[PDB]
């Protein structure tokens, strides 16, 4: 559970990310896939990427970055209390997307290290592990939903 100043911590760096969404969504996503290449390979949509140069003149690189970080900022600002998007989304990547936890923290990793990047100035050790922490508790709660329909591993 985080506290309220936990939350604070994460919610102030996330309003920074939420000036340019779309740069922070290239370049955690780009992060993801050159650090753990298994992860490109799970969208059909990306996998003829097979340079850092192609993948920064993707524009639907860029869309999908913008699409999940829309969604990350969806439930990190419902503090903890994110059962209602966490549903759809977990559906969708156990039993659709095909995507392991362990992937879920490859991106956390790479979210963190975009943040700390772009914002070292709100980013320092204590907002960093309260991002980890908000990190956690979306995996945590991804997890459980995966385990209920058979795909924790
Ligand atoms: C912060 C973690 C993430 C968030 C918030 C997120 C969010 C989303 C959303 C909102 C969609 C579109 C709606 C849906 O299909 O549910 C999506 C699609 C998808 N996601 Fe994620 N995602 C995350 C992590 C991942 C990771 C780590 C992977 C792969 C390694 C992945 C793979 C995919 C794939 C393959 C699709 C379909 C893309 C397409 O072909 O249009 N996701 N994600």
């Amino acid at each position: 559970v985080l506290s309220e100043g936990e939350w604070q911590l994460v919610l102030h760096v996330w309003a920074k990310v939420e000036a340019d969404v779309a740069g922070h969504g290239q370049d955690i996503l780009i992060r993801l896939f050159k650090s753990h290449p298994e992860t490109l390979e799970k969208f059909d949509r990306f996998k003829h990427l097979k340079t850092e140069a192609e993948m920064k003149a993707s524009e639907d690189l860029k869309k999908h970055g913008v699409t999940v970080l829309t969604a990350l900022g969806a439930i990190l600002k419902k503090k903890g209390h994110h059962e209602a998007e966490l549903k759809p989304l977990a559906q969708s990547h156990a039993t659709k997307h095909k995507i392991p936890i362990k992937y879920l923290e490859f991106i956390s990793e790479a979210i963190i290290h975009v943040l700390h990047s772009r914002h070292p100035g709100d980013f320092g050790a204590d907002a960093q592990g309260a991002m980890n922490k908000a990190l956690e508790l979306f995996r945590k709660d991804i997890a459980a939903k995966y385990k209920e329909l058979g795909y924790q591993g």
